[PDB]
């Protein structure tokens, strides 16, 4: 599953839902490694349309949970990410993912 563990606190009012669309900036690393992926590096915010299976269920799960501010700390198994196959050469088979994800707005 995920697990959401809370950084830094949001609104505690304004929590996304399916159809709205999010914008966060992240960091993504492994579980037992290092950052792979993040917003930051360039700036742009990283925006999505919650419940549409644009990204992981561990990111609709668990930005479900979030409010707009929060910035939360999402543990993702690979079940709730990329599973057996990965993404060779940036997520490994079988991998456990943590996100350091601050929810910004809804747009
Ligand atoms: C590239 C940005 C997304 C990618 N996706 C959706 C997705 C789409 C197609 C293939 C793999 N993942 C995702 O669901 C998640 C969570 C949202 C932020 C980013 N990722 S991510 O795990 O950081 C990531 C980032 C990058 Cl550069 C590549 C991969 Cl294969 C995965």
């Amino acid at each position: 599953g995920v697990q959401v563990e809370t950084i830094s606190p949001g609104d505690g009012r304004t929590f996304p839902k399916r159809g709205q669309t999010v914008v966060v900036h992240y960091t993504g690393m492994l579980e037992d490694g290092k950052k792979f992926d993040s917003s930051r590096d360039r700036n742009k915010p990283f925006k999505f349309m919650l419940g549409k299976q644009e990204v992981i269920r561990g990111w609709e799960e668990g930005v479900a949970q979030m409010s707009v501010g929060q910035r939360a700390k999402l543990t993702i198994s690979p079940d709730y990410a990329y599973g057996a196959t990965g993404h060779p050469g940036i997520i490994p088979p079988h991998a456990t993912l943590v996100f350091d994800v601050e929810l910004l707005k809804l747009e």
